[PDB]
């Protein structure tokens, strides 16, 4: 069965309430998640979050195919990946 791919983990511009236009990989996102989406009842989340039994699978489906979440306390989480610098071709800084 095909896997994925190689190239999980990427960057993912996280727009925190509090810190926003942050760097992280998809792990690092999915530890977030995972966290507020625990945080989150499990009576309120979507309801393919209630078909799945591991919370990192839960996290890992709204990255998956899903858009932003809210966290809770009156703030939120969105975050958007930055695929294929097709535009000028432009490397990372560092």
């Amino acid at each position: 069965m095909p896997d994925p791919l190689m190239y999980q983990q990427d960057n993912f511009v996280v727009l925190e309430t509090n810190q926003p236009e942050q760097f992280l990989t998809t792990i690092e996102l999915l530890e977030k998640l995972k966290g507020e989406l625990e945080k989150i009842s499990f009576s309120d989340l979507p309801l393919e979050l209630q078909k799945l039994d591991s919370l990192p699978a839960q996290a890992q489906h709204l990255i998956d195919t899903s858009c932003e979440l809210d966290v809770g306390a009156g703030k939120y989480l969105q975050w958007y990946a930055v695929r294929l610098e097709k535009l000028e071709h432009h490397h990372h800084h560092h």
